[PDB]
């Protein structure tokens, strides 16, 4: 044991971390940086201990040595009262969502349309959908498939950042942090909701969480599921209730990673921290909840019930799985063994 420094990405997660910190009685402190790549860097340097990460990033971090420590576990499909902490994660569904009113749109007609991505390098928002698109077009010219996009983390002056909108003031356009309006699971679905884009690449959960009044935000409060459809790989369209059969891939749950050397200390600190701030936690809701950020998904997706332990003390390849790791490698051949820092 000792204090655990957490790395927050953006001023919003910075604000949330500071609060956790205050409430942990400086048991956990905070370090902020502008992007997840920067936070991976602070950790290698040793100035931060840990952060929660989407699989695509787990891949960046893993090549550099950081290991998965505990994974996100969302409300279980079935009646498993065998603990959340010990219950094996499920993997979330990666889907492609469109407006039902955009009638002729299918997977086979996405060329030249407008797209919304969570962020470059993420599983559902990028790696899954673009990996498939390169594969099918036998061409790495993926910066030219759609006519415009909001893919946070791309070049602000390129096609890919053309639909992004930055912050309140119109600044920080296309930055891969919550300051960019259309970044993340919620930011990319808002991009589609507002009709800035024709298609959004998010997880199944996102569609459900920002519709039928589950979100009281202004852009989403009037959104209904029937007004959306999913794009399957066979070319048909399906309601948002048929995710099970109409998804692009199943995705490894986001997971907390730290440097191998500090992984055990972080593991112990987090299990104790979720005991006071997790779901059914001691100080949640009363004082502070780690898994709540008014649907903004700050430091942890809002639908997390707990951070589970990983059975098999897996490496980042075993945790990300063999299927996915070769998908990310080939896709990345368009721009197989190196830590880029
Ligand atoms: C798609 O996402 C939603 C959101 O997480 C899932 O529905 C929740 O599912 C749990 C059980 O799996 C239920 O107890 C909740 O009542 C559901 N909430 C809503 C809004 O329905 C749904 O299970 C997911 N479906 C797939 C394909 O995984
Ligand atoms: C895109 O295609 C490549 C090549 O088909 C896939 O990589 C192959 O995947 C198979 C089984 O998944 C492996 O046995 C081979 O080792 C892979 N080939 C190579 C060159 O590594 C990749 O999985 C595909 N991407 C997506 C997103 O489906
Ligand atoms: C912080 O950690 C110390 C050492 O484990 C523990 O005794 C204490 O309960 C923790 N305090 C808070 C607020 O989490
Ligand atoms: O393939 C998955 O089912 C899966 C889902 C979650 C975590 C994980 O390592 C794997
Ligand atoms: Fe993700
Ligand atoms: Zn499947
Ligand atoms: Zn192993």
């Amino acid at each position: 044991y000792t204090r655990v420094v957490w790395c927050a990405v953006g001023p919003e997660e910075q604000k949330k971390c500071q609060q956790w910190s205050q409430q942990s009685g400086q048991n956990v402190t905070c370090a902020t940086a502008s992007t997840t790549d920067d936070c991976i860097v602070l950790v290698l340097k040793g100035e931060a201990d840990a952060l929660n990460l989407d699989g695509g990033y787990i891949y960046t971090a893993g090549k550099c040595g950081l290991v998965p420590v505990l994974a996100e576990n969302r409300k279980s499909s079935k009646h498993s009262s065998l603990d959340c902490v010990l219950r094996p994660t499920e993997g979330y569904l990666a889907v492609a969502v469109v407006k039902k009113a955009n009638e002729g749109l299918t997977w086979n007609s996405l060329k030249d349309k407008k797209s919304c991505h969570t962020a470059v390098d993420r599983t559902a928002g990028w790696n899954i959908p673009m990996g498939l698109i390169v594969n099918q077009t036998g061409s790495c010219a993926f910066d030219e498939f759609f006519s415009q996009s909001c893919a946070p983390g791309a070049d602000p002056k390129s096609r890919l950042c053309a639909l992004c909108a930055g912050d309140d003031q119109g600044l920080d356009k296309c930055v891969p942090n919550s300051k960019e309006k259309y970044y993340g699971y919620t930011g990319a679905f808002r991009c589609l909701a507002e009709d800035v884009g024709d298609v959004a690449f998010v997880k199944n959960d996102t569609v459900w969480e920002n519709t039928n009044g589950e979100s009281t935000a202004d852009w989403a409060k009037n959104l209904k599921r029937e007004d959306f459809r999913l794009l399957c790989l066979d070319g048909t369209r399906k309601p948002v209730t048929e995710a099970q059969s109409c998804h692009l891939a199943v995705a490894p749950n986001h997971a907390v990673v730290s440097r191998s050397d500090r992984a055990a200390h972080v593991e112990q600190v987090l299990l104790h921290q979720q005991a006071l701030f997790g779901k059914n936690g001691k100080n949640c809701p009363d004082k502070f909840c780690l898994f709540k950020s008014e649907t903004k998904n700050l430091l942890f997706n809002d639908n997390t019930e707990c951070l589970a332990k990983l059975g098999g003390r897996p490496t980042y390849e075993e945790y990300l799985g063999t299927e996915y790791v070769t998908a990310i490698a080939n896709l990345k051949k368009c721009s197989l063994e190196a830590c880029a820092f």
